[PDB]
């Protein structure tokens, strides 16, 4: 219901707070192949962990989608929902942009630091 998806939500939102500032204070690339292994190592750890919480993102998602389609709920509640289901998505589609990024630099690096 509503209620559950408030807790899904908050849920989602605290996790995700916390994967975002991780992903900031990664260090920039290095030039030593044993520190890229090593930054290609835990950015890989990373990349497993935002795919565990896909799930969960979903799920808030569809629980959003499914409220305000029902039509039970009142104007404000929508508009809060709404709200909610927009930013959500924006900060998760550029958090996905971002570390696919990443990915792309430090294995571009990892290669040509090993050839
Ligand atoms: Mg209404």
């Amino acid at each position: 219901d509503l209620d559950s998806y408030q807790i899904a939500l908050e849920e989602v939102l605290t996790w995700l707070l916390s994967a975002e500032d991780t992903f900031q204070e990664q260090d920039d690339i290095s030039d030593d192949v044993e520190d890229v292994k090593e930054q290609f190592a835990t950015h890989e750890t990373f990349m497993m962990e935002l795919s565990a919480h896909q799930s969960s993102v979903g799920s808030v998602l569809q629980a959003g989608n499914q409220l305000m389609t029902q039509g039970t709920l009142s104007d404000e509640e929508e508009f809060e929902i709404q709200e909610q289901m927009t930013l959500l998505n924006a900060r998760w589609e550029a958090l996905r942009v971002e570390s696919m990024e990443r990915q792309s630099r430090l294995h571009d690096a990892l290669m040509e630091l090993q050839k």
